[PDB]
């Protein structure tokens, strides 16, 4: 409808993909090659679901901080046959916070869906589903569940996954450049 929802949307058409797991399905954003993201409790395994295709699941790694506190973020590297756009250039190098963000999921219940979420904060700490997690952002809106793994962007920035709510509020794991070297 706007700026906003322009970049959001070049960022779905091209750089994301429906996961599943034995948990459910997520959005997925790829990042360079053959590297995407995933929230840590879809508890990717060896095998995962690549919109409906059987993909070997070639590395995955939850992400902590070093207080070895949960970030909530999994790298995963696909046995896929094609490469991702490379996106690394649109992540943040450091955390902040955010004006007029954009949420955006898209899986076999949501397709195709854009929330704008307005100011995002970054909020830091968060009991999340009670696991100490820390770079948390937050976003003033009554996000439900199949949002998670949404995109959260603002117009030239992919800043966050989204991971969790509670009812009046949605927090987002920030994405850093420093996860993708």
């Amino acid at each position: 409808m706007g700026p906003g929802f322009d970049f959001a949307q070049a960022i779905m058409k091209k750089n994301t993909v429906i996961a599943r797991t034995e948990k459910g399905e997520f959005t997925m954003l790829g990042v360079y090659d053959r590297v995407a993201v995933i929230p840590t409790h879809a508890s990717v395994g060896e095998i995962i679901y690549i919109n409906d295709v059987e993909t070997r699941v070639l590395d995955a790694c939850a992400l902590r901080d070093l207080t070895d506190t949960n970030l909530e973020i999994t790298i995963v590297k696909l046995d896929r046959n094609q490469k991702f756009r490379d996106i690394r250039h649109f992540l943040p190098r450091c955390e902040d916070d955010y004006n007029d963000a954009v949420l955006s999921v898209h899986t076999s219940k949501f397709p195709n869906m854009y929330i704008p979420v307005g100011q995002v904060t970054n909020y830091g700490f968060l009991n999340l589903g009670g696991t100490p997690t820390h770079r948390i952002l937050m976003y003033n809106f009554p996000t439900r569940a199949g949002q998670c793994g949404g995109v959260v962007t603002t117009t030239g920035k992919v800043i966050g996954i989204h991971v969790g709510g509670n009812g009046a509020q949605g927090f987002a794991a920030m994405l850093l450049h420093s996860y993708f070297t």
